[PDB]
């Protein structure tokens, strides 16, 4: 019930997709390069403990009565829950500490896209920690404590709780459904396809930024779903939008969910057709997103949707082109991008002496 | 992953074991046609029946006539019942309508003002409530979603709260959960098996004076925010002084085990347990059933966080009202703030597949 924290790559990218998610973006408040590398090493030290199910530092209790506990404790006696912890570096981070010439080109700023309604507050970030586990309380505990450890050095800019499937009740040999009611993930890069990952996800040494070798580039979008609207369309409209039938997830005309799609059979603005790599010169992404529901608004409407997360070897040749191709997507009627960030995701923590970002600092 | 049984003398989601996730929604009625509303009630009851047993509402999520939108939104498809439960309540404001005034029970008292109170009126009150709990949040969401969709026009959603993890227990035999302050929360609650405790402190009785409420129970909801920043920089001793138990095991102060009976005069005069305990309140006993929430950041660089506190009792005036009044000197106050309020009468359980929600009031 745990995922090895060390390795060539960071866990949480090609490893099994866990049930829950706490994504937080942080802004750096120090300009001390030393202070920062110090926190990086501290943060790594605590990541090792949390991914193995231990409290941070000297535990949640049993210390000097007069000190505050090292660990806030609400993970006591829960299991590691396959917790993974992925840290990434926003572009604005490279304006500090004199790293401006270390910024990888593939960490390209997103264009503004048609329809964009980017909420500036829930956008961007100097760095991020993706926290995945099957128990949401573990994930949150992780973020809470990491915030606490870097307090005075970093602050939480925005935070996003999500969920996918509940592995306690659904088969992993079965495709999860998003809040629009369709199966989601059918044509994705899978953690087993090492050659796919090497070609489309991991950064190569010869890519141009040696410190990113084995890292990846992450694109995040908070995507609101106009639910009450979508719910009023007919089954045929809905099935028309993506190009798959709702109940079985089959590409129009075909019988099974995993039949290869025949795209001409799909309406020319169908999602699957416009996202498909054959539509995009080969561009193929690893999608690792979670649905979200934050509650209601002032208008009565469900505040729900897809927290879309994509990993790629180069933002320019991965997300950018595919997002460009969805200008005309039929889905646009029912969604709206309302927050966004990119991050270079450094390679793994190689052993117990390594630390997060060592290749950079 | 089983199903919880929907029919009964009482509604599920109360004495039932606490499921992991919560999705709570408060509804306001927008129609004045009482037949229209009674029709709603019957149709919601029929929907709930399908939903708690793992089925699509209506004709299903697909395979209907293509030109028409599907009966079920379809995102529970392939998911188990997941111990889903649907509990409905009636807010005080509902009796102003449909000539239901004279039936509003005495035990649905409005709450007085409490010092500290900072209540957002947008996220307070409500004509009625659906409490949906489930071990899968997708299942929880799906139920609220489809109930609202069916009710389009006759009701709208005033506000909602998702609880991402439980901080209550109705089963003292399974481990007690921790709230976001780090302490076990649930130890001395009321258990779903103590049937006589349930009757004396939770179920409404005929003799209690409003006959349609027999087999029911009244519900208080407080949205309580936690100043975790403040709390996270207090000493371990201060934290333990605040409640009167220790953080590691959750034992009353001095004693060695979580379930040992607390000895109240070893605790500080203002410790939370010492003040909340029934002996300090004439025996007032609550069935706590709350969940934790976190809603983004607070915009000041910290995580928003708190506890959606839910309490069930036979009479608000002899339950929440005295305990909360006694908490006016609780040491815990310096770390929390009440920011949302709302009470509800919860009717008795649907007896069978002919009965319907509120059939006893209507
Ligand atoms: C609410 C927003 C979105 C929804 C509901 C959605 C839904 C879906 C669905 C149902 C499928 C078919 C099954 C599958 O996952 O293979 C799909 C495929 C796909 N989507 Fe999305 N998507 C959304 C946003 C995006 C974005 C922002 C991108 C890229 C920038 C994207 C790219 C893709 C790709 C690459 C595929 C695989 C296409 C294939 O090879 O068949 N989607 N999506
Ligand atoms: C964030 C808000 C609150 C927190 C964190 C909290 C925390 C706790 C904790 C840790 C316990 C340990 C004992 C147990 O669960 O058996 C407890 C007990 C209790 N709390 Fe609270 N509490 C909160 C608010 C309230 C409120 C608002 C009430 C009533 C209005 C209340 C009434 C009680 C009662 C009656 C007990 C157990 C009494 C007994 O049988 O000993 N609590 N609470």
């Amino acid at each position: 019930s745990a995922v090895p924290f060390h390795g060539a790559h960071q866990a949480g990218i090609a490893t099994p997709v866990q049930d829950r998610l706490h994504f937080a973006a942080f802004d750096v408040t120090t300009e001390d390069r030393a202070a920062f590398v110090a926190l990086l090493k501290e943060w790594t030290a605590a990541a090792r403990r949390l991914t193995a199910g231990h409290a941070v530092g000297e535990g949640a209790y049993g210390g000097l009565p007069e000190a505050p506990p090292d660990d806030t404790g609400e993970a006591l006696g829960l299991k590691p829950s396959r917790l993974t912890l992925t840290i990434g570096f926003g572009p604005s981070l490279f304006t500090r500490f004199g790293l401006a010439d270390l910024r990888p080109e593939a960490l390209a700023d997103l264009p503004k896209f048609p329809g964009d309604n980017l909420d500036r507050a829930r956008s961007g970030g100097d760095l991020c920690v993706q926290a995945c586990a099957d128990d949401p309380q573990v994930a949150v505990h992780a973020i809470r404590n990491l915030a606490r450890i870097g307090f005075g050095k970093v602050v939480v800019r925005w935070s996003q709780l999500g969920f996918g499937k509940t592995s306690s009740t659904t088969p992993d040999k079965q495709t999860p459904r998003n809040l629009l009611g369709f199966k989601d993930g059918t044509r994705n890069i899978a953690g087993t396809e090492k050659d796919r990952l090497d070609r489309f996800v991991w950064a190569a040494e010869k890519d141009g930024t040696p410190w990113m070798t084995g890292g990846s580039y992450l694109v995040a979008r908070r995507i609101r779903m106009h639910i009450e609207t979508w719910d009023r369309a007919s089954l045929q409209e809905q099935e028309d939008v993506f190009g798959r039938d709702k109940g079985e997830g089959a590409p129009v005309g075909k019988a099974k969910e995993r039949d290869e799609p025949f795209l001409k059979a799909m309406k020319p603005d169908a999602h699957v057709r416009l996202a498909h790599p054959d539509s995009n010169g080969g561009a193929t992404l690893l999608r690792r997103g979670y649905s979200f529901t934050d509650g209601t608004d002032g208008l009565g409407r469900l505040d729900a949707g897809l927290f879309f997360l994509a990993y790629q070897r180069d933002i320019r040749t991965g997300f950018v082109p595919v997002q460009r191709n969805l200008a005309t997507d039929a889905l646009n009627e029912y969604i709206q991008h309302v927050g966004s960030a990119v991050f270079a995701v450094p390679p793994g923590v190689r052993d117990a002496d390594d630390w997060w970002g060592s290749t950079l600092f």
